[PDB]
């Protein structure tokens, strides 16, 4: 391909699982540990990653995963990371549901100035229902209305970012003209959900304004992202599904009058790289074995409801149970039955793999680089957002996979520039 | 006195005046210049200052002073400064009028974790009226209602900060107990202005929770600050007025059932320190002369409305105009008349001094240290918040005034600790 592949690094504290933090290598305080976040950010920058990504959440219970219980908030951790990094982008999740767009617009643009033009906004339209009750609302608006709110919120945020033209600040000490008043613009916005006069009290950044990311998956969300986003996150459940998503979103973007190459699609992967196939599998198994087996069998039991799995000896082959019946997730049960037979899995192993599935992107650096190249050449991805919950995985990826991609001409030898737009290959608007 | 005096440093970009940025020494981009903010923060830390302070604003027009037009937002710049400082506090202005307390609570507590327990909140109840129209409101609530909103907002913020007990996170890998569920508390708040279920998704910091600052000056604001604040900002218009403010607020705090020593009162000063009296006066005059004289005479004309000041030659003594009449600011006009006669000021000089008054805290390091000691011993101040708009003033203060205060036993030789509470002399609540 003519362009280069890009990577982002999701920094996610003690990770996305219930029990991964119990591994001997995991620092259980990682989610509020500034050293952990700084070290991961600098590892990603060493790998020339275009950005780091901080997810977010606004509602928890006693059953939330450990990372969700106690974690940094995104604009603060990204601003702190700006001071100890140089070129890597800083992408944070903020919802359109609660905060006023003037506040979000200021905070993102301020990060964009602090960082020299590296800010990005992952826009979330639909938080958990319970989040409404943390923000003085009885309930969230309905799906359709949440996307109308999000469109108006984003329009106001981008309108405010353009309050000042890029050359508005003359700073002429001799004449006393600090700014050119013809280059200052009030928004004067009076919409259904927001009324915002302006102007914003911060000007254009070195990349013009922050980059917008979105992870819309529904019909409505795919269309919203194709209309509005610079980059789109998606899943990597299969090459076929991701290829279909990519083609659909790129087509929708053309329908909206955009150049499809200006929308960069980033599936999420969590690769497990080791020097040998067996070593990588051993690392996967160490983490899959952390789940309390009774919890995994109980969750497995949801797909074989007509049986008590407790009578089956754990360390014997998975039973030829399953029959047919009919459950809302029955095609799941036949994939489970087929995999268990294909690899002669025990009941314990089936339970463990269901609680923590094995990534396709597992094995030698050469295999993982080749898979990544294949997805890139197949137009399933313009890049990947790399998770690294298992300790050492980001370091292994940067040290071992990146040099192969560089040697094959798919990855740059150094940063293209100092702004997120430049490193993603986007133009800067004014 | 038995305690030590403390200082904060207000970092304020190109400063608080209309024309100070035109001085040859001022960087006119300072207000969005990360290097400027980092250098000032590190100078204050060199001086063992207990905190830096970032003011804020939420509404501008073409006539706003240059710093207000284009400036960092506080939580972002404070988080960026956390990474490049060690012990100094990080105090930011946020209003209770627009943002939900869950958001403010998270962002402040996240800064408190990033920084190791150095966050502070300057709580503003009453922003400019125009700010309402930047946040989807027709108008701000009335004075009384703004303070009721602020009380409920603060109560929710502090309630959320106590969602987790300080020892809630067990992190027991062997048992799988990440937290003690008996040490997690929902707020379940249902008030007039806010409804917030909780819990917050971040735990206690190394100082428990952030410190609250307030600058209430009205009867209502003084009472609100005495009830709620750990530290209070005020003006330094005269020793007598500041002494009266100090005694009043300390008495109100005792009325609210608090130990008055747990409320630290910080008047604001902008000292101009030089090796000689004449050198310091020369620096003052360089900045006072920057104002376009027609603008200063026009503003001066508001106190002598029954005369055209344009007929009076600029460089002759100030005219014996003024008579009596009666204007809402007439006692001002007699102070002006009396000063102009006392120092034989020209019309130009009177205009310049009105546009930019000369601080009492001007002159040699020995004079400025002695004045500061006098205000401290007179119980006008527990410390001062130091402005340094004139380039070099913070450096001169740190290099020349601080060592005198240390030699006289009024200032520590090193930081008391790494948290803002410790350095202010406050206890930590749990």
């Amino acid at each position: 391909r003519a362009d280069f592949i890009q990577f982002g690094a999701m920094i996610h504290g003690v990770g996305g699982t219930t029990d991964g933090w119990r591994h001997p290598d995991v620092d259980p305080s990682a989610s509020t540990n500034i050293e952990f976040y700084m070290k991961k950010a600098q590892t990603a920058e060493k790998g020339l990653f275009s950005f780091i990504f901080i997810a977010d959440g606004l509602f928890i219970s006693e059953k939330s995963i450990p990372h969700f219980l106690n974690r940094f908030e995104p604009i603060t951790i990204l601003s702190a990371l700006a001071s100890v990094t140089k070129n890597i982008g800083l992408v944070g999740t903020f919802s359109t549901s609660f905060t006023e767009p003037f506040t979000i617009s200021r905070q993102l643009m301020s990060l964009d100035h602090i960082s020299g033009g590296r800010a990005g906004w992952n826009l979330v339209t639909s938080p958990q229902e319970g989040a409404a009750r943390n923000h003085s609302k009885s309930n969230l608006p309905e799906h359709t209305e949440r996307y109308e709110i999000a469109q108006e919120h984003l329009d106001v945020v981008r309108g405010l970012w353009n309050s000042w033209e890029h050359d508005a600040f003359i700073h002429n000490k001799k004449t006393g003209q600090f700014f050119d008043q013809a280059k200052l613009h009030r928004l004067n916005h009076k919409g259904k959900y927001f009324q915002v006069e302006g102007p914003l009290n911060i000007g254009r950044s070195k990349q013009g304004e922050p980059v917008v990311f979105q992870a819309g998956s529904s019909e409505t969300g795919r269309q919203f992202a194709a209309k509005n986003a610079d980059a789109i996150f998606t899943h990597s459940n299969s090459l076929e599904e991701t290829k279909a998503f990519y083609a659909d979103v790129k087509s929708r973007a053309a329908d909206e009058g955009r150049d499809p190459s200006s929308v960069r699609i980033f599936p999420g992967i969590s690769p497990i790289v080791a020097d040998t196939e067996e070593e990588a599998e051993k690392k996967y198994r160490e983490f899959a074995e952390l789940i309390p087996i009774e919890n995994a069998v109980t969750y497995l039991a949801r797909f074989f409801d007509d049986y008590d799995l407790s009578v089956y000896p754990l360390d014997e082959p998975f039973p030829d149970i399953g029959d047919v019946g009919k459950n809302a997730f029955q095609s799941t049960t036949d994939r489970i039955k087929r995999e268990a037979k294909a690899r002669n899995l025990t009941l314990r192993e089936v339970a463990q793999e269901m609680a923590f599935p094995r990534t396709l992107f597992i094995g030698t650096p050469e295999r993982v680089a080749s898979l990544i190249e294949t997805w890139f050449n197949a137009e399933a991805a313009d890049g990947f957002i790399v998770g690294s919950d298992i300790p050492g995985t980001l370091d292994a990826f940067v040290e071992k996979v990146i040099p192969i991609l560089q040697e094959r001409g798919l990855y740059r030898q150094d940063y293209r520039g100092g702004t997120l737009r430049e490193n993603l290959g986007l133009g800067i608007p004014q």
